[PDB]
């Protein structure tokens, strides 16, 4: 059946806006997970997941009597596909039960362990979603074993179909690098935002780069890619030592024994894969990656015995029955136990990538204090798994239930306690009055708070204006933000905020995140009565101001808006269209294409755009709030070409004379070139429109300036 | 960048399902399009109409002076998408306007058209959709010229993104038959639904079939993807010569001059396309089709002078500027007039497709009789007209404003008014006592219900249990619908009706159509009680019973389910799998994912299976509405395998035993396989679910009892 995407294939896609409807949702619209797992018994829950662990399903028995390995395996790549270029991936949605994760190479086999799961998560419903159950089964599965986790949140609402990511451009499953849609280039350089060294690996491939058996180049593609999933090198070597201190690789014959994965398999399977035709295909004869190491002499059991073997022994390179690259320790006694054969033993072993945290010098520093204190590798290795499986689930504030741990992290970006009254609508109103009679403009004050509250993407939760992190390193000099102007706004508002709170009694006082907000809403309240409007913006106190010390300022990074649509922003010149980059910068602020549209032409007449350009101000009433963007876009007695200048601004010009009108950009005209795009355009560009585009704006900014208020929720 | 159609191109896609969410929506959740038109004023859009027809504008100066000719093929080609296998396409959600439709070659320059129409929809806004704009356009244009039109009906509300479409498998635009995905086969055989003889042409090819100039053979053409189309020989000679008596057609030279189609155009195009190299580009110069062509001595005036011409001359085929096939009159005067210089004419010229209405003998038989009665050919084009452009918009209730005509016609499928008092609550609970004690089953009484209400497509709105068709020809006698055991429900609820009908005073009584939906109301109740749940379901009185003279036979087949998975019936091999048919019949019912999930599943346990076949009966509690259905598909107990009889056709044993448990289609295992729908059914099938089960099935049951109730919208 030919699709538009056919015909079309470089076309905007605006779908991406319009996931997650209500549609698709088989939860009422008053549904609200995070009432209904308070309500878990989730001690109740841990009982059955432990009794789990060691009770075998013929259908996939488990290895040495316990399943604790294949769920630890399965909750680290739940967590494992985050990047932190955009947020994306990560184990806070359940995508693993979905397209096309269920099915990455890297994920075979987790779909049994999935599949294991389905009697508990049946008992207890709508109380504790599949994402929440995969980071918990994980948990529970070291407790079992002995490790003493850091702790748990629940508050990851299931999702209902597969997100929208950019995993990569190349058409074969595990392509190495170099080919046609190479995801590196340069000195082995990989492109953002991706995180991982093949097409449907969780990071890196265990038998080298590309294949190639080198353990110290392989530390090379480890520490990229977890840098890119947010780990450091202390971080990463208690990961994988940790992990690996559990269970076994699968690799009993030749990998091509798999049949179909998932997605790809008959509707007999009932939403599993990779069945093996390799003796009973399971168990003993299991095959996953085509592998077959054990790690330790206890691989149901927490213990030092991974870096007692990684440097105890010396290794050297063998292949697996599949053929597949690996270590064994020959000068070793058969001290490792066999998964299901108690008469048999079999030498220590290792992958390349195992290796690594011996071989590479950084990593051998680390490890050999790991090795000489397994306590200060337990404890290392708790708070880097509680922060792999909750590095994407935002504030504390959404964390739910008894386990949650009451230490603070850095990486969670935190927000200081709020111990005061906070100011009521006649507060309120005095401050907004304040700060219009300071003389800052319309544009400042919705320049600024703009600048403070549209940090934020739904992908991970991070950013937004709770903190006050705009006067802190980084945020303040951002080239976006505008440093100077903003410096000169924020001591503006910082000494009416010291006035206003000097005045108080009784305690009451207002940050200066609540200010900034307040402050852009006075401006839009401003700009809406230059246009002949009283409107009241909302607005909703409670933002605390967090400090310099309470700020990474390397994890803030990522943050930066170097393309920003809605400030007609480009810090420098990229491959992706301009209005691709606004249409992934309206989902990272979870906007649906009419609030995009609404917001970018109220924006637009607001003075909001960087360095008080006048590309997409078309309104001979700049900081008036009206819909002069779309009426003007959509004249059809303007005329506009790409300048000789710049093929990616243009020129509009009147049909009849030629005089020149204005000047715009991609992101400006798509809105009147997109055949979706411009049919919204057109509502707001109506003669009946004034009322609505000044109500859907207000809509929109005030969702924006709330996008992290999950004090709130 | 690469996305889960690429990995799994065949997997079944259910974003079909969730279009038109309230997300892509610009309007208010609460906007009501038919009260916005109702307070329009009709009469001033259409006087800024006329005034338009003869306001030329620069950029696509007007022929003759007069857009008229322009703006007829621009709503007979909003309209000409129509096919009735599936009531898909036709003007009734102005479609036009977005991918794929604005940018097939048939559609070529109607981008001017539609941007001419701009200031009118602006100053209009919201009580004017586009969808009706386009057709209101078309009518005003034939008014302006002269025709006498039969009516205009409002009410099409506007749609914000493309509507999935099967237009055929070919992968380049125009292609002729016989290519790798020909849409003919055999002895030239159009695949259904497509009614269409090449991709991007809205019926035939004006030089005729496959491009090769022969009438009588464009004329087989014709007649089949009219039919296709709803019309019948007389509509069909009516319209083409009816709108071949405006205008003119387009070729001032080589096609290929023309640019890029509005979804392939520069940003700098602004929503338009095709621009032109040729001299000016336009006007004088302009290039459509490539055809040159103008049909009577009068093209912006209603003659009778299209028949004259054809009739009073004999043919000659030559070639356009562009090299089109197309026919001149063999040694006629100059008498055509020119389009802009009024110093030049030129002879009457054919397109092979006209003559094709003098040269297929029932044609000429038609043609000669509107040439020697002219009053017959105006009134039929009138009646055809409105037709065409109102054929997709549903039941008589749905038809706003002051135009509408007072004149039924058979193709409306016509209700007759109501005219008495409504049966109330207590008579609803005396009438279901009643069915329940005459002994009919649960699976009688929702088979019957489901079979009388399921007709109902939201495509062109035809269909439903309004009128009590299921007891007419043909439906009474659909394969699916069970005609032995149909008409054995009937029989005793047309007595329950007689009885009850007998017994009131006043003109109270109930209508067949009406009992025969509260009878199934009563047999979900009943299957509710069956389960332990007390339920009650609503309904809404006030359908009304249809004639079979009211009922055209012919017009009902296309409505008859071949396949139809909610009742496990599919009548024949289809080439596309059931799976997907299933999908494509919940979306004709206007079904989301969910609701088709949860519809299925008590359907299957209530008996609503054609044949009473046990296939995906995974009950030990038939005719009790429970949700055994998920409860039992999601048990990992049970294994699958395909039979050897029929590899479509499923048996479900215990995985420890060997006993058979099960046997289910690909219709029941689905929901057990694609990972979206499995996890819709563990929703169900959970622990907490039974009570939401029954509630959101009464939901979805009572959804598809009202679908065509336009009477209480
Ligand atoms: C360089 C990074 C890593 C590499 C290349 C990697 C590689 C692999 C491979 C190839 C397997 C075998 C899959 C199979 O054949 O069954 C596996 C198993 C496993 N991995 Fe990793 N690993 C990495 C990091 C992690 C981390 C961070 C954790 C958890 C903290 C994890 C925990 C496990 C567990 C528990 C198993 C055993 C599965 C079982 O017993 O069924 N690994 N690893
Ligand atoms: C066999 C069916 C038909 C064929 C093959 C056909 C073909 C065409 C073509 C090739 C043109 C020229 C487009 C251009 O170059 O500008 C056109 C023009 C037009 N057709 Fe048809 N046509 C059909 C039916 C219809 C019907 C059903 C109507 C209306 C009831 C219609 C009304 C018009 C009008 C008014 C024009 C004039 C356009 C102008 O003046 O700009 N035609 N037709
Ligand atoms: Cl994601
Ligand atoms: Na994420
Ligand atoms: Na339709």
């Amino acid at each position: 059946g030919t699709s538009n995407r056919d015909w079309w294939p470089n076309q905007l896609d605006l779908s991406i806006l319009h996931r997650h409807s209500s549609l698709s949702d088989p939860m009422g619209k008053d549904f609200n997970y995070a009432q209904a797992f308070e309500k878990l018994d989730l001690a109740a829950v841990k009982r059955d997941l432990h009794a789990l662990m060691t009770t075998s399903q013929d259908w996939w028995p488990a290895d040495f009597g316990h399943y604790g390995g294949l769920f630890i395996r399965m909750a680290w790549h739940s967590a494992g596909t985050y990047r932190t270029a955009d947020g994306r991936g990560g184990a806070g949605e359940g995508q693993q039960r979905f397209a096309p994760l269920n099915s990455w190479p890297d994920n075979a086999n987790l779909d049994k362990a999935r599949r294991l799961l389905w009697p508990i998560k049946q008992k207890y419903g709508r109380a504790i979603s599949w994402a929440d159950l995969l980071i918990l089964t994980g948990n529970v599965a070291l407790e079992s074993m002995g490790f003493k986790t850091f702790g748990f949140a629940g508050g990851r609402a299931d999702t209902w179909e597969p997100e929208d990511v950019y995993w990569g451009s190349e058409k074969i499953w595990l392509e190495l690098s170099g080919g046609p849609n190479s995801r590196y280039s340069g000195d082995r350089q990989l492109e953002n935002p991706l995180a991982a060294v093949q097409m449907g690996l969780i990071y890196v491939n265990p038998e080298g780069p590309d294949g190639n058996p080198d353990p110290v180049a392989a530390a090379r593609d480890i520490r990229d890619t977890f840098a890119r999933m947010a780990m450091n090198d202390e971080e990463t070597v208690a990961l994988i030592a940790g992990g690996h201190t559990f269970g076994k690789t699968h690799g009993a014959g030749p990998a091509s024994n798999d049949g179909a994965e998932p997605e790809a398999a008959g509707i007999e399977a009932q939403g599993l894969g990779w069945k093996s035709a390799y003796r009973t295909g399971k168990g003993a004869d299991a095959i996953t990656s085509g592998l077959e190491v054990t790690w330790t002499t206890t691989p149901t059991q927490w213990s030092h015995n991974f870096f007692e073997n990684l440097f105890g022994y010396e290794w050297e390179l063998t292949k697996s029955p599949a053929g597949a690259h690996q270590w064994v320790a020959k000068g070793a006694d058969a001290v490792i136990p066999d998964a299901f054969d108690p008469s048999k033993k079999h030498r220590p072993t290792m992958l390349t990538t195992d290796l690594s945290l011996r071989f590479d010098p950084a990593y051998e520093k680390i490890s050999r204090r790991f090795h000489e204190n397994p306590e200060q590798f337990a404890d290392a290795f708790a708070r880097a798994w509680f922060k792999l499986t909750h590095r994407d689930m935002g504030p504390r504030a959404r964390y739910l239930g008894p386990e949650v741990p009451a230490e603070v992290l850095l990486w969670q970006d935190p927000i200081p306690a709020v111990d005061h009254p906070l100011i009521d609508a006649a507060d309120a109103a005095e401050l907004k009055a304040k700060v219009l009679a300071s003389g800052l403009t319309v544009s400042q004050l919705v320049s600024t708070a703009w600048a403070a509250a549209s940090t934020f993407r739904g992908s991970d939760k991070r950013g937004g204006a709770n903190g006050a992190r705009i006067r802190l390193a980084p945020q303040k000099d951002w080239e976006a933000n505008q440093p100077e102007q903003l410096a000169a706004v924020l001591e503006t508002l910082e000494a009416i905020r010291t006035a206003f709170n000097g005045a108080q009694r009784g305690g009451k006082q207002v940050s200066l995140a609540d200010l900034i907000v307040l402050a852009g809403c006075a401006g839009v309240e401003q700009a809406a009565k230059n246009a002949g409007h009283a409107v009241t913006v909302p607005f909703a106190p409670g933002r605390a101001d967090a400090s310099q010390e309470q700020t990474d300022v390397e994890s803030m990074a990522v943050l930066e808006p170097v393309a920003d649509g809605f400030r007609n922003y480009l810090k420098g010149k990229y491959r992706v269209p301009a209005e691709v980059l606004l249409v992934d910068k309206a989902q990272l602020l979870t906007l649906s294409a009419p609030e995009m549209t609404v917001l970018l032409g109220g924006l637009r007449v607001l003075g909001a755009n960087v360095g008080q350009s006048r590309h997409g101000v078309f309104t001979a009433r700049e900081q008036a709030l009206t819909n002069d963007f779309f009426v003007n876009l959509l004249d059809m007695g303007t005329e506009w070409k790409p300048t000789a200048a710049d093929a990616d601004v243009f020129e509009g010009r009147d049909r009849a004379t030629g005089e020149l009108k204005w000047t715009g950009t991609r992101v400006d005209l798509v809105f009147g070139s997109h055949s979706q795009l411009r049919a919204l355009a057109e509502v707001y560009g109506s003669a009946d429109a004034q009322e609505k585009f000044v109500r859907d704006f207000v809509a929109v900014w005030n969702k924006v300036m709330n996008l992290d208020r999950f004090d709130l929720a």
